[PDB]
RNA sequence: AGAGACCGAUAGCGCACAAGUAGAGUGAUCGAAAGAUGAAAAGCACUUUGAAAAGAGGGUUAAAUAGCACGUGAAAUUGUUGAAAGGGAAGCGCUUGUGACCAGACUUGCGCCCGGCGGAUCAUCCGGUGUUCUCACCGGUGCACUCCGCCGGGCUCAGGCCA
RNA sequence: CCGGGACCGAGGACCGCGCUCUGCAAGGAUGCUGGCGUAAUGGUCACCAGCGACCCGUCUUGAAACACGGACCAAGGAGUCA
RNA sequence: GUCCCACCCAUACCCCGCCCUCAGGGUAGAAACGAUGCCCUGAGGAGUAGGCGGCCGUGGAGGUCAGUGACGAAGCCUAGGGCGUGAGCCCGGGUCGAACGGCCUCUAGUGCAGAUCUUGGUGGUAGUAGCAAAUACUUCAAUGAGAACUUGAAGGACCGAAGUGGGGAAAGGUUCCAUGUGAACAGCGGUUGGACAUGGGUUAGUCGAUCCUAAGCCAUAGGGAAGUUCCGUUUCAAAGGGGC
RNA sequence: AUUAACGAGAUUCCCACUGUCCCUAUCUACUAUCUAGCGAAACCACAGCCAAGGGAACGGGCUUGGCAAAAUCAGCGGGGAA
RNA sequence: GCCGGCCUCGAAGUGGCCGUCGGUAAUUCGCGUAUUGCAAUUUAGACACGCGCGGGAUCAAAUCCUUUGCAGACGACUUAG
């Protein structure tokens, strides 16, 4: 189908994604934007690392009155938290691209996390019971998610100089100085 | 049974659909929402990862930016990428600056002279036909200092923006 | 009667009132010269800077009001016919 | 406190340009003119409630452009352009798939920010308030992708015969039993389920109903009431049953 | 007008008793609090630091001053004429 | 004026002496200047920052984690590895 990023080529990139998939989409938008432009063993490591509580995953836009602990400080932050479910969905998708990369015949020593992104799903209904014979909403927020990663290679030395364009509609008065100090100087 | 300067799915009957249906009330009674894949299902064979739902390849089609959560697909609200600002709100009016991006205008035209090239037939007169009854058209004559077109060289004039 | 500066050039054959009368400053700007011919002049947008700037609708002598309605968006929505 | 010079700036005053409104003139033996046009001259411009004029848009109808269109109509997006004082009009780029427009007349269910407006959809609050009555769970093994709330065994506990036990009446209607299972439901999980799918299950001369009458309700004889119907139950009625 | 017995009926004093008080201290369970999973609602013109002034005679916004530095957690009951 | 050697300077650290080297109309001359076309900033200073060479010098810590209870709602704090 189509993807959001639209400029990789799928011949040097491998893909994958999954939809409607209840689980929070607050905390899987957090636990994505943690591992964005990683190795894929780091990334992989990392995950792991969240679910046996080792590594904690910072909470910077959805994190209104929530709780402080130290595992923060690695990332210069202060509110940090442990989301197990939502790193199970992850690591499922990035299984997936890595046997997806291989098939085509890539090389998955090297692979980098070039595209990821979550987004919100339609939403499923229940009811809470409240006093005085009150009806509420008892709603789930689901997610689509989607991931695309390419090779790294980190390799540019190419810098240009005056060559693109050159003083070209200079005055009379200009031409006659530059002639002149050409002169003298041979 | 035939029609209309009527309505075009929040409209028109409450009902374009298994509608006086599903559902509520002890009962008399109350009473909805809900139309559109494609010309044709040709509704995705096979391989691979996964416990499975599914994904990645590969197929069908004019089109999958039409995959049954199906014509087109707006706004509120949200994700990624890119650009920028932020010492107890922000937004707005007048006027410079910086950065990014951009519409026009201009490229020549008429005339005169000199040379070359090509074609005619320029003025006049005779016949025919129109018409505003004196002005034209067609046929014939004309045949090189006339008429028309092109190319080469020189000259005058007019031409864009800011001073 | 002589100097020094600033802003402006509407009109488009002739005709008029006149004068210092081969002509003119008299019913509204012409003459000469240089640079450049493109993002240079010009335009749109974003942002910083100087000055300015209370929330709309409504009743009321008097509204920014410690007076009422208004969280946001799409579609419907009120002087007609005999 | 009194007197004197110079200087600063209002949308006020003076001069110039342009817009509109009002007023006054010119223009045919027509080489003549959107005569509803063009040329010349002067003055003026604040505004709620309210009055009048001119114009711009929308859905349909008659006429006309011998109009545009699958070589792409309509609709939608666009810190890309041009015109208009303004409501608005025109063009470029992208998406898309079957109809649509200009001009003069005709016609109306014809122009939205408000009405604690109607229907539908969506935010901040916010991963927040909370998921704390009924004393309580622990070890090993097995099943399974996955086990605190599935099964076995072993410990520890509660109900304590006016029971958290064994059976019924009203009410419900398959919830009962076996096998299996992706989603949804069991406000945590779930391999378990009163959930989901496929099959099976209720046997009477003796237990009930059926028979009798109670409080009561309604037919028949009759009397009211325009009538739907009201009263009346043994009465002011020629009202039955037994044998060969 | 009196009146034995009776009263979850109204009132005054006495004995016993005590954290009602001088004057406050300590302990236990469940919360709150942190984590995994799940996950609402009221309300909302735009917002949210002050002093004075004038003003519809008690300003978050106006005028003149004081000042003024990211993003945040647990509590609190002055104001938002909540 | 750049360097080097001696002294000196504490309010937010400065000045002086000496030496080598380089430049230098107080007087008077000889060659060169044009064409930038009759104006168009006189692109010229000082500090910061970046990049590229060539030489020297150097081989460190913090957080998570486990732990303590002189501390504590959670972060943080006093300790040990
Ligand atoms: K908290
Ligand atoms: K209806
Ligand atoms: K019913
Ligand atoms: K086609
Ligand atoms: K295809
Ligand atoms: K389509
Ligand atoms: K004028
Ligand atoms: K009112
Ligand atoms: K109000
Ligand atoms: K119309
Ligand atoms: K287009
Ligand atoms: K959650
Ligand atoms: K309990
Ligand atoms: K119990
Ligand atoms: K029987
Ligand atoms: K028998
Ligand atoms: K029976
Ligand atoms: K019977
Ligand atoms: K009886
Ligand atoms: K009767
Ligand atoms: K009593
Ligand atoms: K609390
Ligand atoms: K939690
Ligand atoms: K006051
Ligand atoms: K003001
Ligand atoms: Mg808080
Ligand atoms: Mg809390
Ligand atoms: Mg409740
Ligand atoms: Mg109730
Ligand atoms: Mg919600
Ligand atoms: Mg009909
Ligand atoms: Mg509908
Ligand atoms: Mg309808
Ligand atoms: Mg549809
Ligand atoms: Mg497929
Ligand atoms: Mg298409
Ligand atoms: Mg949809
Ligand atoms: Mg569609
Ligand atoms: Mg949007
Ligand atoms: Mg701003
Ligand atoms: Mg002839
Ligand atoms: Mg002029
Ligand atoms: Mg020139
Ligand atoms: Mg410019
Ligand atoms: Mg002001
Ligand atoms: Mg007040
Ligand atoms: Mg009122
Ligand atoms: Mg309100
Ligand atoms: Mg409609
Ligand atoms: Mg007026
Ligand atoms: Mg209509
Ligand atoms: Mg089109
Ligand atoms: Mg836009
Ligand atoms: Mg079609
Ligand atoms: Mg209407
Ligand atoms: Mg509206
Ligand atoms: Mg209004
Ligand atoms: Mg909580
Ligand atoms: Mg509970
Ligand atoms: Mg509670
Ligand atoms: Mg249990
Ligand atoms: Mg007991
Ligand atoms: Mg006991
Ligand atoms: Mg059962
Ligand atoms: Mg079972
Ligand atoms: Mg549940
Ligand atoms: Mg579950
Ligand atoms: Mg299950
Ligand atoms: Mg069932
Ligand atoms: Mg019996
Ligand atoms: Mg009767
Ligand atoms: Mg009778
Ligand atoms: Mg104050
Ligand atoms: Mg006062
Ligand atoms: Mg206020
Ligand atoms: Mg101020
Ligand atoms: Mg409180
Ligand atoms: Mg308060």
């Amino acid at each position: 189908v189509r993807y959001a990023a639209t400029e990789i080529a799928p011949t040097k990139s491998a893909r994958a994604r999954g939809s409607y998939l209840r689980v929070s989409f607050k905390n899987t938008r957090e636990t994505a934007q943690a591992i964005n432009g990683w190795k894929l063993q780091r990334a992989l490591t990392f995950l792991q690392n969240v679910i046996d509580k080792k590594e904690a995953v910072p909470m910077r836009r959805y994190a209104g009155s929530t709780g402080r602990t130290a595992q923060g400080k690695q990332w210069g932050v202060s509110r940090a938290r442990w989301p197990v479910k939502s790193a199970q969905f992850l690591i499922g998708l990035l299984k997936n691209a890595e046997a997806n990369a291989d098939a085509k015949g890539l090389d998955t020593g090297n692979l980098i996390i070039k595209h990821i992104q979550v987004n919100q799903a339609p939403k499923q209904r229940r009811r809470t019971y409240r006093a005085h014979g009150r009806i509420n909403p008892y709603m789930s927020n689901p997610c689509h998610i989607e991931l695309i990663l390419t090779e790294a290679e980190e390799t540019v030395q190419k810098s240009e100089a005056v060559v693109r364009d050159v003083e070209s509609h200079l005055s009379s008065r200009q031409r006659g100085v530059r002639i002149r100090r050409a002169l003298t100087a041979a």
